[PDB]
């Protein structure tokens, strides 16, 4: 005979959530925060295309391997794409000193302008056209690196070369040259006649006199000789001088470094698509709305933080209890707008009014706890691409263990935070429904019988508007004091 | 006159446990998870012995220093043991280029097969037997590295050598050679006659022409001359060519790399024992049943995770309160099977029945919380052995700071987890005993007086089987409604 | 008519504190733990001054660039200060091999003693005074590095040099020498006459024969020639031998390494002040009383742990609620010594007595939780100074990413701990005031009416000393049993 109940929300949700102590708990509202799909393509970064080297490697492109395409337009890029094992590199076999350190410098570089420092037609005293090879073909012919000039003896003499370029520009200059290492002393004379030659080069900060290491080697790409290349950055206002009496592989073209910034060299086997992203990975681009992904560790752009987990979901509301009577027995499918509320049961009432003011105290402190934990990972470890030669293995592994180390550390930090605050989310829900109960029972005191299912029966009487009397905190015990006590002492001596 | 009490377990345990806020709290059940003893021996890893180099270093073994023993059987190993300062290395003094990079490659290597590429008896045009030294003795005689051939002028001439080996095998080949650096120009001619010689060597990817650096040096192991060694890996189907006019230290034997995998070079001063482990450390092996140890950071095998702590113990049950009456006053030594229960006190009852269904709801969620926190460290940072030469100090310290850095990070992660979930374990125990109380008081309502020690006295009466009426959740208030109220209004007007 | 209330402290505090779920909560007592001011000066470390190189670089000092000052006193230092771009280095242009590895060795070094190994006046067979240059001026004259001797042909001959130094000392010796690289073959003969010369040097472990790389270069500091320097550490009982026929830049002075320990090279643009600290950073010293700072990551000394946060404050007491009646309504400005207490309201009482025994159970477990969380970061990652040449960029970035990585990791660990234990601090306060309430209501049972504001009215009566009866846990219900029940059944049938 006349009731009021404390209860909480329940709905059709089946999304599940974990804590430290429980797995797979059905909750009423949750929020996935792990991105796990990608679009499988290479795309532009916010309107800036990558440089897709195709089957060419970085050396192939910079040296001008005849099978590689130059970028005459001087386009800026957002990153650079190189296949894992590019097929078009040093078509003429050899080595490329500090190649990896250079590939690294590329990673902070967004735009080149190729310029001419020594035109091919200016080597008056030597042969600048016979320097081609079956190893570097072009349309079936013998050709050569398009940016360096293989210099050959003219009419049986190699006059000593001394040429200098003064960097009048304001940008750094990337300059590449090399030296030729023949098979045998016959070939040395056949090509440069001087039996004993050097390639010397000087700047403010660079000092190197290179000599030819004649030796007998197996044939790569048809050649048993070798060409070894060098590089350096000529600073603004500085100058560079090459002196050679032979074997010199001369620069024609240098690269003006005209834009630096966030960039990268991505190893990927994919080609281009009409496509834009904010976050790009080697196997595809990412819809960067979630704060965490597990697609690939080497993502670049404005990206979610990478974590090694199959799932990462935060709890937002109650557990999903149908559930009857008061809150002791579970949730109310019949309460729709609010997480915690009550239920009119008078001689005319229907029920199910929510306590707006502790549900928007709730949806306030959880919506604020959600961003506060995301931002807690703003400074999470983003991994960076880097390469290493076959005698840099210790530092490669070092680099690999430090990037795995942090990925594991932040994977754990994120799993634990979600698990911990998920437990703190559900326990919070258990606290407000119990504290809702307590405000009404510290209101209705003697005047009301508390049933232990989560509901109260009144010894006095209360219409619809005395039910708002107790829902508001506005209830007045003396406004029914005398009535109520007169009506339970009648049960004390009742039936 | 007639009672029932809520209470919890208490026993003879004295194992202690810590939380964030308290130290040294006596608990009823706990679980150590830190392994801190080792067996003090070098053992096999799961049936696969290590390679114990004894007083020999890795170069000593690979070069065949006469005092080192070859491994003619070609045994596979689980790891390699090298004393800290091995005594048998380059018995003939010198250097060993990229030694550390090679020791590193050994760490991913489990089996060699030594093979012959250039037999000593095939150097028809030079002396292959006079090349021995008092620096490399064998049975008191002068001997030499057993795997390289010191080549000497024959009958006063050193014909130019050009020999090539074609790697017809399917495995990688480790090949070692060297060059001799004499004291003075007299000795250069005394041994090789050509005053100006080189050691050239080529592969697909290797190009090096080495020249002798004659200089005056102090005598190591009786010699003031030096031998400098080189190494390289000859790929399957590739070939290698040495050309020398003198000073060449020639390979006889190469190492077929026939098994790669998890391996390591352990620095340890211990010798072998008839002994097997699953986890091996430089100072001894570990009984790998616990998920954490503190024995040594450089453990290899299926190992617990290393942490810098003297202790790591998780709480499993209650605090250990003797403790009297209801739960307000502490635990019941008298309750044996269950963590939470009650106590029959009727006109014939004895007491102490456990609530099976919230104790195996308890021993369920703690046993599940224990493995869930162990596995939370599956991806914990395992450290790796690595070495560095005396001009690689910056990267040595880098490597040392990154491995300490992660050990400190995961030591903290583990101490905090245990401390935090230990507090969440004990607070949980406090929640079920209080919630056990609440189910019975929301059952027995008016019909019962609640004492505040944790017990209830009944205004009606209840036999043994009405005590199971309230222990089951099966109690019926109207089944004693009228009786009980009639019997406290008799106390309202009682004595 | 006659009352007692449960309540808690409230005061004039406005210091604010955050948790996982709330920001900016006003608390009654807190504790800042983040140091964020510095004194802006370079100071001594605990009585040991730094070595302030001023405008000179480390090479400038060690080589004796005429513009640098030697440290004749051989002072020990606590660290070394070098401006970012020092102006006084290789006044004679060139390179300094493994410079960074040497700067690193300095970081574990606290005291040099310069000693003489080859006095300038002992080069009887060559010119030891003409070796000066307009590039290395001193008082406007031409001078030279004060610690090496530029050796010149004597009277048109350069006799081959063979000199050796035997390290009879017990300390390690730092030894520096170099070689001269002329512009052209004329200058080579003009200075050393031998057209083909070397600089050879040997120790137990060092073997290097250096040759001059003549090339045409741009002029630095007026010179287009180059001097290239080398260094090595001569061990106790070992000896070193230089052999040259020219271009040798000879050591005069070596550095006895006489004290090693904690040291560093600090990059700072500041000069010295009459000043001592326990913790020094490049932009100033720190009052090292707090356990965390955010002043600069490269602090040295007994220092707080560096974290990237604008604020780090722990909660110590209650939230700051004026707040009326019992605890339901907030704090009591009127309670001064204790965090939790009560309030005499009898027919003569005043009120406000604190429960000493659960407030010093409180100020005990929070003061113990404060140090326990500080010490939890004893093993926090301290960063270390290190440098890298322009072809060591990959390992520079590696080093930078690993030191940022740990700073981010420990910044997060510390923000989360403070936020988490701040929530555990306030919830604890909410637990004791509610449990204080429960001890008194489990004491005064029937004999007392519980109002729901946090207070109780007595059906019996209780003077001042029956209020200590209930504050002590010493209350006796039968000592007012009969009285109280007789006096609420009078209200049951009352007005
Ligand atoms: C799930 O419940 C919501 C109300 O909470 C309702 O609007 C929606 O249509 C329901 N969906 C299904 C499939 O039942
Ligand atoms: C400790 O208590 C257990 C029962 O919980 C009992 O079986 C065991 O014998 C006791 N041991 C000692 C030494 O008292
Ligand atoms: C703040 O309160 C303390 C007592 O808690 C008092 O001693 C102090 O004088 C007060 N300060 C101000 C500025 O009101």
């Amino acid at each position: 005979g006349d009731r009021i109940c404390i209860g909480y929300h329940a709905n059709n949700s089946t999304t599940q959530v974990d804590t430290i102590m429980e797995k797979n708990v059905t909750v009423t509202h949750a929020q996935d925060i792990l991105e796990k799909e990608h679009n499988g393509r290479l795309c532009s970064l916010k309107g800036v295309k990558p440089l897709i080297l195709k089957n060419c490697s970085v050396a192939g492109w910079l040296l001008g391997n005849p099978m590689c395409d130059e970028f005459l337009n001087a386009p800026e890029w957002s990153y650079i794409v190189e296949k894992d094992r590019p097929s078009n590199g040093l078509c003429y076999p050899g080595t490329f000193n500090y190649y990896e350190e250079l590939k690294h410098l590329m990673s902070s570089t967004n735009q080149f302008e190729k310029i001419q420092i020594f035109p091919r037609s200016s080597w008056s005293n030597h042969d600048a056209s016979s320097g081609v090879s079956s190893a570097c073909p072009y349309n079936g012919r013998s050709s050569f690196f398009r940016n360096v000039v293989w210099l050959i003896k003219k009419n049986n003499v190699y006059r000593t070369i001394t040429r200098t370029y003064n960097n009048t520009n304001i940008e750094d200059l990337l300059i590449i040259w090399g030296i030729h290492h023949p098979n045998n002393a016959a070939e040395q004379i056949k090509l440069y006649q001087n039996p004993s030659t050097y390639v010397s080069v000087g700047t403010s900060t660079l000092n190197q006199r290179s000599i030819p290491e004649i030796a007998t080697r197996p044939k790569v790409n048809g050649q048993s000789s070798r060409m070894e290349f060098f590089w350096t950055i000529l600073r603004p206002n500085d100058s560079i001088t090459f002196e050679s009496t032979g074997n010199f592989i001369a620069p024609e073209y240098a690269y003006k470094i005209v834009k630096k910034g966030d960039s990268a060299i991505m190893k990927s086997e994919l080609s281009y698509s009409n496509c834009d992203t904010k976050c790009q990975t080697p196997v595809g681009a990412i819809n960067s709305s979630m704060p965490f992904h597990n697609v690939h560790p080497f993502a670049i752009g404005e990206c979610p933080k990478y974590v090694k987990l199959k799932k990462l979901v935060l709890a937002t509301g109650l557990r999903n209890i149908g559930a009857i009577a008061g809150f002791i027995e579970g949730g109310w499918q019949g309460m729709v707008d609010g997480w915690y509320g009550y239920h009119h049961s008078n001689e005319q009432g229907s029920g199910y009014a929510a306590d707006k003011e502790s549900t928007q105290k709730a949806v306030d402190g959880i919506t604020n706890k959600v961003n506060s934990i995301i931002s807690k990972m703003n400074s999470q470890f983003e991994a960076v691409g880097k390469e290493f030669n076959n005698l840099e293995r210790r530092i490669e592994n070092l680099n690999k263990k430090m990037e795995d180390g942090f990925i594991d550390v932040w994977t754990y930090n994120a799993e634990l935070l979600v698990l911990m605050e998920n437990e703190r989310t559900l326990d919070l829900h258990d606290s407000n429904v119990k504290n809702l109960y307590d405000k009404v029972r510290r209101q209705l005191r003697d005047n009301a019988k508390e049933l232990g299912n989560g509901c109260f029966e009144f010894y006095h009487r209360c219409d619809n508007k005395c039910m708002e009397s107790v829902r508001n905190g506005t209830y007045d015990y003396p406004q029914y004091s005398e009535e109520s006590r007169l009506k339970r002492e009648e049960i004390d001596s009742g039936l």
